[PDB]
């Protein structure tokens, strides 16, 4: 059996935690993760000015899919670019048309709404950007740690990356390799 | 008052949880924050392949101290380059002089070991590096997530990179300084 596939979509001001903690776990677990940069090739610019240079150009990775879990890291201004972006609206729908695992963190779930993603799933966000996710009414607000309501997966915070992540694990490869990658990682 | 500063030392093969939450999290605390390339100004490639650009090359940052805290995020190779660079050393005997903070997660305490730094402190490490921080007996071992013994602050793994930057953030700056960055992070 072939390897799981990810794509996590990198923009200029994501929360740096959010990206390289999920792409970390992910990578322990067995899983090919391609970090696409939004703008292009070069070198991004995170939220608290850490500089992460993408595997790829999303225009690139967007045409070597499908994926079985598209990424969407957290950080407002990140989010805000994601929440733009027609390529990324495009990506998302492909995933949801295919029943595909999206997963989302912090202000990440926002361009969820932006792009008229998985409405009438149970969500949770940061909980500065929950107003946001919820205006229209969209969705049902959750405020457990991680939340996964059938295809859509979404988290809260800094803090609640690496369950996030063992989550995506978890539903791509099984309980057990979350449990065996979870262990070494001295979480509380 | 001048803001505190932080010299984050990176090597090729360091753990990028390691090295992205604490430079995160001491830019939350408004520490200024160099991230320096043991082997210049180029991009490196992290444990799990995550690609980080660096502010400055060490040979440079290491002219512009003295600096409040000098971190050593782990990964067992990037440790390992850490604790085979004479530049490393210099510093690390300087900020020992100059009666600094220093602080190391993961395997980055075994760098401290290879340095004679702090012997006869209580330090912890990851599970799987006790056995060669240990070697000879010059440290006392401890299994607290977090231990810091005057100057030296160690850690065990990426899931203490929040109790560690923290800890880091309120040797710097106060625990209320600590408790209000530590808030927005949803930490549990």
């Amino acid at each position: 059996m072939a390897s799981k596939r990810a794509l996590v979509i990198l923009a200029k001001g994501a929360e740096e935690m959010e990206t390289v903690t999920p792409v970390d776990v992910m990578r322990r677990a067995g899983i090919k993760v391609t970090v696409a940069g939004l703008a292009g090739k070069d070198p991004v610019q995170c939220s608290r000015d850490v500089v992460i240079c993408p595997d790829a150009s999303l225009e690139d990775a967007k045409k070597e899919g499908p994926y079985d879990v598209v990424v969407l890291p957290g950080g407002n201004l990140g989010a805000q670019n994601l929440s733009e972006s027609a390529a990324v609206k495009e990506i998302l729908k492909e995933q949801e048309n295919r029943k595909g695992l999206i997963a989302a963190i912090c202000a990440g779930p926002t361009a969820l709404l932006a792009h008229e993603i998985g409405f009438g799933s149970k969500v949770t966000t940061h909980p500065l950007a929950k107003d946001k996710m919820m205006n229209g009414g969209h969705y049902t607000y959750s405020e457990n740690r991680v939340e996964k309501d059938g295809l859509i997966l979404t988290s809260r915070g800094p803090g609640t990356s690496f369950e996030f992540a063992l989550a995506i694990v978890e539903a791509l490869n099984g309980k057990e390799v979350a449990a065996q990658v979870k262990a070494p990682l001295v979480l509380k």
